[PDB]
């Protein structure tokens, strides 16, 4: 069945496909959703995630709806039957749907870290890294997890991240050396490996232009830069005073800087605008430890990025749940933040929440359907409320019997299917 | 108070700290330098000598005494010298070799990114400490107490060494066209770029000093903090040299995580320092997590300040966060904090981050280890019976701040009152 091949591309009978034009995205009401089953422990938790929301949008949508799944094929299943991990198909086969669900990939042999996820954002443009951490009522180590709800739009392409660098005792170290040397009157030490951080102009305002979008269509009130742009003037001060311009250039009537704010407006952001602020690295991961409540849609570059929201999702107890989705213009790809946990590999104890919000993420926020995000997040908090969870959240409580995440997918289609919509998805 | 070099005279009653042999030797009299610095400063280090004197007069009896020397540097600098920062200043903190000062000013159009980069760079202190500890104080983080930390981090190179050129520049052009050529690597036309540069030198001095500190503290875990999966040639670098030399210059003392596994039925020996890594983002996690399992943690420069600072948060320490910069027989401490202009001259300032900075300079590298115990002692004191500044005072329901002389007393009663034999 999953294809191999160009030629054997072929979406699901009764499914019709994404579109994107004119800036626009059009979802029907019986979307084709590629899915990439993976390796390690993503076939199990994938396999939760399409059954939790195919109850989901029966749920909410009661026939109006519905998701045609597509299966595509990277990583293990790939290497079995087509001889290959990311068989060029697959790459096509996303870019036809605009939208797949994907658990994690192995990386191959002695090639770069996650190697095939790399290969995959490449070929697609996908150049936005979105993760939303919030809490679903989990224990946690911060007193204050219950006001974390965050989403990190992270520039996924440049940066420190990049791969630019050189061995200390390489030829092209030595090269660079002489040549900042003699240039530049540059002096790096002999004995220094050396990287190159690249930021660019058009990059940071696709991102930031992105997060202004999301803002903007989930009500968000405040959208903060983070950057060290203090030390690093030229490539995270520059994100930073990119990410100010584009805002102002493009979203005008709907933003206000702290700077307007504190001598235009009297400290007061006025009603219906966005506050767009900025904040030095460190000082950001100290006000999300201190006052989470302060923030909503944070926009970074690549490292930055990873930090914040690796920070975020352990304040909540969440590093194991934390979803994400890597989008390009009117293409997304969702997955977990976790890896592929061989050890959990298919013995039916691995927490599926992850894979289930990244779905929810994908079809809730990407597609639109906002309502099989908001049941999705009511059975999840539904659960952890009732002590009906994995092991990994079992272990944190007393005289608490772990689910398997067979049972866990169980018990949150139950509570999708018995939930009261007048409650639910009210306000 | 001098204003240049050829009138520094330390006090007539006291001795100079010498470093002989990789070994710092301390006279019972020694001088420590001070500078007073600007804002908040003056008074901060003026409640810092008060209470460590107190310190040092409770825990030796009056065998040991400080005697302090009064440099300039920032407004009083300016004031007295007509500049900002003495070559005087700097070169009596080279004598003294034990330093104390409070937070500087930098004025725009000064060529530095900040004061402190110029007194670092000339004295060679390329080893920034920042330890993070629990007193008991209002923290958002509910494992709070189990935080324990010092950050040894590198202070001389990485992303931080300033190295970098505008999108627009020529430099930037050259640079661009110089890596097409040569390494077919393609930077965009509108790309700031910067160079992050990590040298085997620069890791292996302060792996070493990190693993002295622990051998002279008995932590038993030295955790490098670095994200070598990405950056292989950088921080992957300064995480296999930090492994190298520990291994080679403190074999006997030193395990690794396999070590324990494989040799030690997964318990680390009691007299053995475990040193492990961790990715730095998971090493953000980590301390979030799971803060017991943490003590010293080495990093370079741009993750050292991550850590340390979200650190300093959990704790809800932010504004009591102490530090120290260190070279190879020399050290200044001084707070994390700024001038806090707004403070300055108010008597509301919170001095617990200096008085613990002189405290982490007598106590943990002049090495009088007695006095940090009933330093801390008197602090965690002060904040359990709730005796604090507005800073602290303000997340306590209902009770009333003290202020910066107030707080500088009531530590001063603590210290002197203290029953040496379960504090000591
Ligand atoms: O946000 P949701 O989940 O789409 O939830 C939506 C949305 O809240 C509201 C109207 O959709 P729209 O985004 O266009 O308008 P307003 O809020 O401005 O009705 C819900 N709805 C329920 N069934 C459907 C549906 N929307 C499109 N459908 C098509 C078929 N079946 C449906």
């Amino acid at each position: 069945s999953p294809p191999c091949t160009t030629e054997e591309l072929s979406p699901p009978p009764g499914g019709s496909l994404v579109e994107y034009s004119g800036g626009s995205l059009r979802v029907p009401d019986n979307p084709v959703v590629a899915f990439i089953r993976g390796d390690g422990v993503g076939p199990e938790v994938v396999e939760s995630a399409l059954k939790v929301v195919d109850a989901a949008v029966k749920k909410v949508y009661g026939g109006s709806r519905r998701i045609v799944w597509w299966e595509l094929l990277a990583g293990h299943l790939a290497r079995e039957k087509c001889g290959e991990l990311l068989p060029k198909a697959t790459l096509e086969g996303i870019r036809l749907a605009r939208v797949a669900l994907k658990g994690p990939l192995e990386t191959p042999v002695g090639t770069g870290y996650r190697s095939l996820n790399v290969a995959i954002r490449q070929a697609l443009d996908l150049y936005a890294n979105i993760r939303p951490v919030r809490y679903y009522g989990q224990p946690a180590p911060h007193k204050y997890a219950d006001r974390v709800d965050m989403v990190i739009f992270r520039e996924n392409t440049e940066d420190v991240y990049a791969g630019i660098e050189w061995p200390h005792d390489s030829p092209e170290a030595a090269r660079i050396r002489r040549f900042l040397a003699e240039e530049f009157g540059i002096s790096i030490r002999e004995d220094a490996g050396i990287g190159v951080k690249p930021i660019s102009r058009f990059a940071t305002r696709r991102l930031m232009e992105r997060a202004l979008e999301w803002a903007l269509r989930n009500g968000n009130t405040v959208v903060t830069i983070m950057h060290k742009g203090n030390i690093m003037k030229y490539t995270e001060g520059a994100f930073m005073r990119w990410a100010y311009e584009v805002a102002l250039e493009k979203f005008r009537e709907h933003v206000v800087t702290e700077q307007e704010v504190q001598e235009k407006y009297g400290g007061v952001r006025p009603e219906g605008k966005i506050l767009v602020n900025d904040r030095i690295a460190d000082n950001m991961l100290q006000q999300i430890i201190t006052r989470p409540w302060d923030y909503q849609v944070i926009v970074a570059p690549n490292l930055n990025g990873d930090y914040i929201s690796d920070a975020a999702s352990a304040l909540v107890g969440g590093i194991g749940m934390a979803a994400g989705m890597n989008m390009g213009d009117g293409i997304a790809v969702a997955e977990p933040v976790h890896g592929t946990a061989p050890k959990y590999a298919g013995k039916d104890l691995i927490n599926p929440s992850a894979e289930i919000l990244s779905a929810s993420l994908l079809i809730g926020e990407f597609m639109g359907w906002r309502e099989v995000k908001s049941i999705v997040e009511y059975a999840i908090r539904k659960a952890v409320q009732s002590k009906k969870v994995t092991q990994d959240l079992a272990r944190h409580m007393p005289g608490v019997q772990p689910l398997r995440t067979s049972e866990y997918t169980e018990t949150l289609i139950a509570y999708i299917d018995e939930a009261d919509l007048n409650e639910v998805l009210a306000g």
